[PDB]
């Protein structure tokens, strides 16, 4: 085994996350193919087919059977290093592997940051409106 | 950073273990040289210069300044894969690295087994002496 933080680098681990996935034999986006593309299954009450790239953290829902997960990952996050990684896990050098984990860490932060921004912007609008409402009354 | 179980594969970690080491500048077995050879410092009250290969688990004490730790590791555990490892950590493949960790796991068990033997042999002596003492008088 490997530390939990690193398991997602492994196809077999990612495939294991797709339990309860509806798109199985006959479909283009099987868990094998989803896993090959970098995805983890992260289902919610609201979107129960929600998947996340483990590396760049793009989230995608609304899957259909004919969908090729690589072509979609490419469409919705063309900046994802993992799509450039040609070698298998065991064929990576530790330097290479450590370089990738750093990038993934940067990606994660980027996603957290951009979230906080969107949330902060949302609160700003609320607060601004509220104070306009207070001017408006007189 | 890396899981604690794996840190010992890193020289700088091993060097860090040598705190209170007496053989410093001028000596053949400086912590840098000891680390380079695979050793971790795990001193006891009784044997306070005790060092252990992280990989094959050979223990060596009674160090003197002119001692070259590679030549000693070679003398007391010539079977230790780590001494064959020419590449630096980052230059290893994960397969390679995982192959090595497996071997280290085997090594560990082998040593735990050989300890239990030594202990079992020790108890046997005590019990033998005990029965002799009793049967005699
Ligand atoms: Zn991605
Ligand atoms: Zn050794």
């Amino acid at each position: 085994t490997l530390p939990p933080a690193w398991q997602p680098f492994l196809k077999d681990h990612r495939i294991s996350t797709f339990k309860n996935w509806p798109f199985l034999e006959g479909c283009a986006c099987t868990p094998e193919r989803m896993a090959e593309a970098g995805f983890i299954h992260c289902p919610t009450e609201n979107e129960p087919d929600l998947a996340q790239c483990f590396f760049c953290f793009a989230e995608l829902e609304g899957w259909e059977p004919d969908d090729d997960p690589i072509e979609e990952h490419k469409k919705h996050s063309s900046g994802c290093a993992f799509l450039s990684v040609k070698k298998q896990f065991e064929e990576l050098t530790l330097g290479e592997f450590l370089k990738l984990d750093r990038e993934r860490a940067k990606n994660k932060i980027a996603k957290e940051t951009n979230n906080k921004k969107k949330e902060f912007e949302e609160t700003a609008k609320k607060v601004r409106r509220a104070i306009e409402q207070l001017a408006a009354m007189d």
